[PDB]
């Protein structure tokens, strides 16, 4: 429930790796600060949630770095929680009911989503995501559908809207996702 925000500096290793990706799609923005958010029992409960994932998936790399935009006020709420079930910025849509997260910035930086604030600030996560074994989403989904009916328990872990070539993920789950950096930037 308790965290920490530490701020990097421009000139640190970390800053460049988020802000160079960011940037891939939306270099026309102006990066204000990009921040780690540390929140030690989120962490732990994510990490565990990947020990199993990765036990279960085989050679598949289960984890994505993912972007997520969001209005400010969802920030305080974010960084306590993660994206839980009271996170209001979950979303129904086309590909199910959970929380959206995009492989390119541009997407989140789409003022629907990354709202800019009274003071033009706007606000993008950049996110670690257990995308596991995923399968294209549709709009009843509200966990992933079963892989094999022949043996119904083991779920897809995401969905997205193109199984070959995505450009989002659906996250169904708590602690399926750890937001690790908060870019704030402006037009
Ligand atoms: N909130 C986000 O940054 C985000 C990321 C990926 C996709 C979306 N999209 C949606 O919330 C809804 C529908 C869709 O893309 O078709 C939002």
């Amino acid at each position: 429930q308790n965290f920490c925000v530490v701020e990097l500096l421009p000139s640190d290793p970390e800053y460049n790796t988020v802000a160079s990706k960011f940037n891939q799609t939306c270099s026309h923005f102006r990066i204000e600060k990009i921040e780690r958010i540390q929140n030690p029992d989120l962490w732990n409960s994510y990490q565990a949630k990947k020990k199993t994932m990765d036990a279960k998936n085989g050679q598949t790399m289960n984890e994505k770095q993912l972007f997520h935009g969001t209005d400010a006020g969802s920030v305080p709420h974010v960084n306590r929680n993660g994206f839980n079930r009271s996170y209001a910025g979950k979303n129904a849509v086309a590909y199910g009911k959970g929380t959206y997260f995009a492989v390119n910035a541009n997407y989140s930086a789409n003022d629907t989503y990354s709202r800019p604030d009274a003071n033009g600030r706007k606000h993008v996560y950049y996110v670690r995501v257990l995308t596991g074994i995923y399968t294209h989403g549709n709009h009843s989904l509200i966990v992933p559908p079963s892989k094999n009916p022949q043996n119904p328990t083991d779920l897809y872990d995401t969905v997205t809207d193109n199984v070959h070539h995505p450009s989002l993920f659906v996250a169904f789950y708590d602690y399926q996702a750890y937001p690790e950096y908060l870019i704030t930037f402006r037009k």
